[PDB]
């Protein structure tokens, strides 16, 4: 039982605090099968113009898996911030 | 007409593009109004406590409204990413 | 009891694991009092330059309080970042 | 002699603001020996249970290499704000 | 026509709007070059202490090539906030 | 004499490296310009719509002060990042 209780900076909830952040982690679905569908899209069109080495150098130069990867660092991070700010730990 | 086409890094869009660039925008609304929530939230707690000397220091301490600062900039740069990864400028 | 099994995500931890995020938290109050002894300088060396203007301008171009700031916030979403490699959410 | 002299946003340091940025990096090194001590554990618990397809799916959704990577880097540049607090370049 | 007015949060821009965005692109360009004679000096120094195990040491402890590419994200990143200052979309 | 040869991860440096960290910060200076240059375009342009409420609540809602600080900063960040890339310290 209550293994969180052992972890410095705990503090207890509401019920209020706990459903804000579920909706936290229900938009972050919302936005992890946004970006399966960027990367599914990103490897279709390198696929779909194979052997064609000018837009391959475009796909390279534009680096879009970098910066999804990049985008999907970010919502993360924003999310975990956010949930500090409904859980407020009593710590650093 | 065609402002974009002025700007350095314009590359022609398909439909199937901006519609993923949309759908970024749409569910960066449903953070925004979440975030909005959470806002409200910490200024009704803040205003609900006021004189109790230990849970305004509780507060302080916590630092909540920053940390939601940089939760919405993270949604924020996150989606200017994964809208970088579908649109490719051809620019640094 | 077990208000963190109502959040999306959780996983039962070790004791080992545990630890680690203890370990975690206990260095960041090491770094927490190491910035609040770096702000109690910078707003030493504020004061003991009152009315000399090329200092004032000197302190204001080199903006230490916000580079202190920027500081504070990059070690608490590193020590979040390796709370979060041990924990390992089963959520986005 | 005096290389840092010929690099622009050179300010003369006092022993008090080379105590403190030493004392920075001493603490870094704490968190090194800590970020190890995790690569170790993940290392472990990665070799500990192949073969194993539920739990390696586990260890593959939660990322915690990744989010170790990220925790490093953010610990990294917040050392570096710190330092940069107290040294104080006249340079953007 | 008018690829970007079908996205969220276009606005109308001036030319001097127009010409801010272009000298941002123009200033990311002579960082790009510089980023490029940077990653080619580390291979140069990589390659001019092969089998000399102790500078293969030292390159690796110092992990030049991650912090260039840390840097050239900054960098990136920095560009694309300067030119949401200026584009200002009406858009979260 | 001597100052940075006091704090650790001192590393002695080439001619070819220290006129590439100069080189970074020379860049860098037109970057410090330029991001002045939009900071007197944004209050030209709020003072200049004054009780046009519309406007300032259009100027309110973009924030783009707000993102010119964040352009700022990951500027900043990523020349430290370059300049740590060329000079790597033997430190964490």
């Amino acid at each position: 039982d209550n293994q969180h209780k052992k972890i410095k900076g705990y503090r207890d909830l509401s019920q209020e605090e706990i459903d804000m952040m579920n909706r936290v982690k229900e938009l972050g679905s919302q936005f992890e099968k946004l970006i399966q569908d960027v990367s599914d899209h990103l490897r279709g069109q390198y696929n779909a113009s194979l052997h064609n080495r000018d837009e391959i150098t475009r796909i390279a130069n534009a680096e879009p898996g970098r910066w999804l990867a990049i985008g999907k660092t970010d919502i993360q991070t924003g999310m975990m911030a956010i949930i500090r700010a409904i859980a407020q730990p009593d710590s650093f």
